[PDB]
């Protein structure tokens, strides 16, 4: 029958201060044990004669207090508990151990949760709780976009030496803005994949690959708490970034829906912290007006690259991307083009593109009434997007499969594609959620007048109904 | 086996007041230990016979309470925890030691976090600039107005005294963005940091007003000012810069804290704000921010002065441009600088920026020459340097040429037309004032040759 205690201080005369069942009783050590090998904060054992009889491990359960500061002497730890109370506690041997390098054992920094025992004023241990394949070629209709992206991202990280010679710092951030339906995540993944490839560990190809270095977070996951509230994870994400920074395979911090973010101030400091580092920050937004210019000033997000709506040629490129030679193009289409699938898919694509982008009454999208009484008719060519093209391709695929199930003939046709186009056009007319206030801002800037009324124009041959739209 | 205790008081009959376990008492002292050298708060140890046999050190861990009042006799401190409760505790010998001057202990004052023992009632230990006026271009009047109010009183205290003129306490920097307006504050804090005829450097920003991190931000306003007065009792100057006051303008703590440092002229309080409309006039009243200094949009000559900084003779100016000026680097750079500045400030239709429609029906067309800024100049310089780097890469020859800057100018203008965050309501205030009519509609215009699109501007 023997009790336990916590070692406080080791003295040369074999006497050891032990905190046990009260305030700091000092006892004597048994000859069996060595007082030199004992550790501060290590749970010790006491017999009935109040003599330290054996050593042991450290206490594993107790109160959890986050570490605020290490303060003076490097050992005593300033921690705060649940009630915002401030306490100074020693750090046990495992915490102050110099064998911990940079979930896994590590040193202690502010924000970490330490297992503490307030009775002994000790901290014992830390309790941690807590890549793209797409390339530039896989994204169609964004040539000048990817050119600017390369000149702003790839060019500095390769030609740092020329940048230093001309005294030009590498841009720290890339701002991507434009209507939805295209880019945002796609471009953000493509640029990082192209980066990781370009070099590809310049050395022996027989030991070098495309490698993997990427990271994605989104603006919506700010108010989400679960494990921890909004403010805390903003340091951890950039610590994750700097972890791969020195490894020579940098990742990119990507902000999706950054317009929804703007509390602001910590992001400024955390972005400025990676200034002297080459990791890039990419921001994506579908509405640029409310975005604070503080983060757009030179030095944080220097290159602002607009992801505009696709035109006719961009639509042709995206349809080439979405309509590969592996798709079952119908024999009726193939026969007209001498069985040449390459010249049949391309002719199919140009047919559907001209059908969509032709200014016809069936392609009328919406009517804008301005503050001066002017009414301007908008067409589906002015509101095309990669998402709309993808939806048309998928719905034409579904139409082709449904036609297969009924007629027995495999293949996708101009009939299927045009039916998909008109069906998706009617679907947008009935539910036009693609548009954003930036589209109305651009329309108002082009017109020269304010926008006071918007209504959708329906062809009248589908179940879609005309519906008014409010900008505010 | 021996006990431990905390020394409370020393008595002449060798008995010592000692706090240990429960039932605190006073004990007879062993002849080995001397009662004269014993000090308050020192943790002593006692044998089973309840006799103090050794005088040890002070307790190094415990509760942390922020000091509130250093109180009169014996300096027994009134301290508070975060539970909003006040406690009166004794101060140990090291805290009341008179050997400390103003990771090392200095003279204690309210706001310091002290390591206290609640049950004992004893506190043992306390728990804790390279830019000049020359680098800034195009702000000669602003730097002069700054120095006349900040440096001039400090150097000529006696002449200010002779005219019964009080030195102004703080300055107010206001105007449209793009010039930064923090460089001016740093330049004055540095040029005044070298007098001795380093002195000082410190900064803090308004945006971290709602941010908390360590502790709550409610009393941070008093902490920053006590850190400011720390060296204010030394004789070296202080300049408390407050960037982005327009975000702050709760208010009253700053008003009281600026008044609390009024009587000590050794401290300056500088403020910056991109829009002066909502700044509380109480902080602009004489005595708090006496002189108000406006950082406005640079003109053509200010642009040339700024470009002289960004385009130095050490930059690789192309040999094609060098040969035009007989290899003269300085003359070539001066000529290319004035060329690009004249290009930006030309009233050609390609230098058009925005269209504003007024409430009276008039529409005014205004150019990029009215929205030049240090940020736009620097972005043009950086893009021209990138164009030069690209040239070297695809053509072989080195050098930055006038064509690179001109292309950078037009690209930056197109980028501004597409993305109009360089404009603030401060600009529209001056525009509507000079027009004489309210502004109802602002929209971007595009020359049509770029990928930029016209966008309606609605600012607030």
């Amino acid at each position: 029958p023997s009790g336990y205690g916590v070692l406080l201080a080791t003295h040369d005369d074999d006497t050891v201060d032990v905190f046990t069942s009260g305030r700091k009783m000092r006892l004597t050590c048994s000859p069996n044990i060595d007082a030199a090998s004992l550790k501060k904060g290590q749970t010790v054992r006491l017999n009935e004669a109040l003599t330290v009889v054996e050593a042991g491990t450290f206490e594993a359960v107790g109160e959890i207090s986050t570490l605020r500061e290490i303060l003076a002497d490097g050992h005593r730890a300033l921690v705060v508990g649940h009630a915002d109370e401030e306490r100074v506690v020693w750090l046990a041997d495992p915490l102050i151990a110099e064998d911990l390098p940079d979930t896994r054992p590590r040193k202690l920094r502010p924000g970490d949760s330490l297992l503490v025992d307030t009775k002994a004023g000790y901290a014992f241990e830390r309790i941690p709780k807590a890549v793209p394949d797409v390339s530039y070629a896989d994204i169609g209709g964004l040539s000048r976009q990817i050119e600017q992206i390369r000149d702003a991202v790839e060019l500095p990280f390769l030609h740092k030496e020329l940048y230093r010679e001309y005294s030009l710092r590498p841009p720290k951030g890339v701002l991507l803005y434009g209507p939805p339906g295209c880019g945002k995540t796609l471009i953000a993944k493509a640029v990082a994949n192209s980066l990781a490839k370009k070099m590809a560990e310049v050395r022996g190809d027989d030991a070098h690959e495309a490698k993997s270095y990427f990271l994605n977070i989104k603006g919506p996951e700010l108010l989400n708490k679960f494990v921890g509230e909004t403010e805390r994870h903003i340091r951890l994400i950039f610590q994750r970034a700097r972890e791969k920074a020195s490894e020579g395979t940098p990742v990119i911090v990507f902000f999706d829906e950054m317009d929804s973010i703007f509390v602001v101030p910590q992001l400024l400091s955390e972005i400025d912290g990676v200034e002297g580092l080459e990791v890039i920050v990419i921001g994506a937004s579908n509405r640029e007006d409310m975005i604070d210019p503080a983060i757009l000033r030179p030095g944080r997000l220097d290159v602002k690259i607009k992801i505009e709506r696709p035109d006719a040629e961009a639509a042709q490129d995206i349809y080439s991307k979405y309509l590969t030679e592996f798709l079952p193009v119908h024999a009726d289409d193939l026969a007209e083009f001498d069985g040449d699938r390459s010249a049949c898919i391309k002719a199919m694509i140009e047919k559907v593109v001209d059908r969509m982008y032709a200014e016809i009454d069936d392609n009328r999208f919406l009517e804008v009434t301005y503050a001066n009484g002017d009414k301007e008719v908008m067409y589906f060519k002015d509101f095309n997007s990669g998402a709309m093209i993808q939806n048309v391709v998928d719905r034409a695929k579904k139409n082709a499969i449904k036609s297969v199930l009924e007629t027995g003939q495999p293949g996708l046709r101009i009939q299927h594609l045009l039916d998909s186009i008109v069906d998706e056009f009617a679907e947008n007319e009935d539910l036009p959620n693609t548009t954003n206030p930036d589209d109305w801002a651009r329309i108002s800037g082009k017109k020269g007048e304010r926008i006071v009324y918007i209504r959708t124009l329906v062809t009248g041959k589908s179940s879609s109904a005309s519906r008014a739209i409010d900008t505010e």
